[PDB]
């Protein structure tokens, strides 16, 4: 039903190849603060927030009417590992907000065989990210 799993790489050459292309990065506010972020100043646009989850883990039970609100064609979503992302790419779905992709290994990725994260994801392969 959501148009497809991208990885990082793939999810930048999109926004790169399509200057109308969004990335939401649905991450809680305090993966934003305390994490980072995605930058994509360097394509003159901004990255769009809205909470699937807040920093509590439960549902933002408003995040349709403030993504409709908030964008800004393809719209590409972005979680800390790529699963809990496929919920708000098929929200997007549902509202007619497509194409909706979701970034495969989102933005920290998997935990590593030493317990740590950095291993995939956006910053693993080191597109653009700022934390302060
Ligand atoms: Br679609
Ligand atoms: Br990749
Ligand atoms: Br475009
Ligand atoms: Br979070
Ligand atoms: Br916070
Ligand atoms: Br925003
Ligand atoms: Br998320
Ligand atoms: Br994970």
């Amino acid at each position: 039903s959501y148009a497809g799993d991208i990885t990082p790489l793939q999810a930048w050459e999109m926004l790169s190849d399509n200057p109308r292309a969004v990335l939401v990065d649905v991450r809680c506010e305090a993966e934003w603060r305390f994490v980072g972020v995605p930058d994509l100043s360097s394509l003159g646009r901004e990255v769009v927030y809205v909470e699937w989850a807040t920093s509590d883990g439960t549902h933002n039970d408003n995040f349709l009417a403030e993504l409709r609100d908030r964008i800004p064609r393809p719209v590409i979503f972005l979680c800390r590992s790529g699963n809990r992302s496929i919920g708000a790419a098929e929200v997007a779905t549902e509202a007619g907000i497509t194409p909706a992709y979701n970034v495969l290994d989102g933005f920290e990725g998997h935990l590593d065989a030493e317990g740590h994260r950095g291993a995939t994801g956006w910053r693993a392969v080191g597109l653009p990210w700022r934390q302060g």
